[PDB]
RNA sequence: GAAGCUGACCAGACAGUCGCCGCUUCGUCGUCGUCCUCUUCGGGGGAGACGGGCGGAGGGGAGGAAAGUCCGGGCUCCAUAGGGCAGGGUGCCAGGUAACGCCUGGGGGGGAAACCCACGACCAGUGCAACAGAGAGCAAACCGCCGAUGGCCCGCGCAAGCGGGAUCAGGUAAGGGUGAAAGGGUGCGGUAAGAGCGCACCGCGCGGCUGGUAACAGUCCGUGGCACGGUAAACUCCACCCGGAGCAAGGCCAAAUAGGGGUUCAUAAGGUACGGCCCGUACUGAACCCGGGUAGGCUGCUUGAGCCAGUGAGCGAUUGCUGGCCUAGAUGAAUGACUGUCCACGACAGAACCCGGCUUAUCGGUCAGUUUC
RNA sequence: UCUAUGGCUACGUAGCUCAGUUGGUUAGAGCACAUCACUCAUAAUGAUGGGGUCACAGGUUCGAAUCCCGUCGUAGCCACCA
């Protein structure tokens, strides 16, 4: 069947800027999420892991894949909105379970 | 034959859901400027080149360094006839890939032979912080003193010159000596007793040789007596190599736009390129900056100067011949969770034009060798 | 507020801006604040603290901020048409 639908990701910088316009922000001192309303009917997610926040590329790939998996899992529940995630300094030392729970809590908060 | 140090490998693997990436293939939607065959187009057997157009089947996806440009190479457009520097690299020499700031045989050095080497030169230019130049360099009270022990009545020759002492001062004393690394010594009539100045030894310098394709060895004869001790990643010299730039090089397919200003121009050929300067080459306006968007599709992107097994060569790096093989290559950018096990309990770390290296991080183990009870 | 992977470019000395180049002295002014007659909570062309590992890891040298290779960090450029 169809693989991952590219219509659920932020590809061009235009969409990134559109989301960064005036989104609703929510996050912990580690990671934050900014969500805006769109007109496609399905939600979208974006990733933003800078090199200064995380130097090791393996950790960047790990966090990106974890966020994508969490989004794919909680896709039918989240509201039709485009989200963008941003990491900070102090997230590489977090474990998989703790980071997954934090992302789940952030998504539950963004649900409103 | 209880414990180190090199060396190749693994460092996470096996099975089950919810998910990413692509390749081949089965059934379909279509374009075809190939049309085989029906081809009067309100169609149809269509064979195939193709496409986020689709529903299934198979086998696969972190590397051991994908981490850093620190090197060389395949390709590419930018663009060049030849002579010279400047600034860059290779440097014990020899062999192999196309080669290298790659690997290996041999020699040499380094106090661990106890296992390393960024190891050419200086008998043309420069320096070498002594604070007494005695680490380019000439001698300082300080002991020495050979030259008459220049002389200086202290004794006498108060009558030819002699004894002593030191005159410590007016003489080079380069011989040990204290002053951060110091012109070779072990011993000698070693002058009136200081220095190869003279005598036996040399790892000190020049030429010859018997080993050896060379690097350099040498306990071998035959002399001249000394004419650098370093740093040469300190200037400089030699044997070879130097246009450089990167796949966000560029090569195609369409899709919305050389239209705009100042830098100066008979045949002086004044501007450009080979250069960063110079002889030379033949070709015509030149870069500072002002105008527009796309974020589209294909390649380089995964078939390598590789892999398996045998026959050879090379005392080794490496390479002649056979049978054969390849399931990631992307584009905000693929690896996750719950369970049964492993003990190798799972550290570092991630691919992106590519290949062969170089530097470093690299929890713990597998073995094949090397020092000590 | 943005942003990897790849090529090239410039550096890392008082908290901030700034120059020095084995010259052996082993190193320098201003901006944050106090002190001398501190003249209106600027004093002026003055001095007194300077609580700088000259970012980290090495090397020929007697010795290195300076010379050669290395690690980390920050900052900048890389899609074309007529
Ligand atoms: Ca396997
Ligand atoms: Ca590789
Ligand atoms: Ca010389
Ligand atoms: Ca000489
Ligand atoms: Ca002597
Ligand atoms: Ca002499
Ligand atoms: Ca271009
Ligand atoms: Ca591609
Ligand atoms: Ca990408
Ligand atoms: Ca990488």
């Amino acid at each position: 069947k169809l693989a991952f639908p590219r219509e659920l990701r932020l590809l061009t910088p235009s969409q990134f800027t559109f989301v960064f316009q005036q989104p609703q922000r929510a996050g912990t001192p580690q990671i934050t999420i900014l969500g805006r309303l769109n007109s496609l009917g399905h939600p979208r997610i974006g990733l933003t892991v800078a090199k200064k926040n995380v130097r090791r590329a393996h950790e960047r790939n790990r966090i990106k894949r974890l966020t994508r998996e969490s989004f794919r899992l909680r896709q039918h529940e989240l509201p039709a909105m485009d989200f963008v995630v941003v990491a900070k300094k102090g997230v590489a030392d977090l474990d998989n379970r703790a980071l997954s729970e934090a992302l789940e809590k952030l998504w539950r908060r963004h649900c409103r």
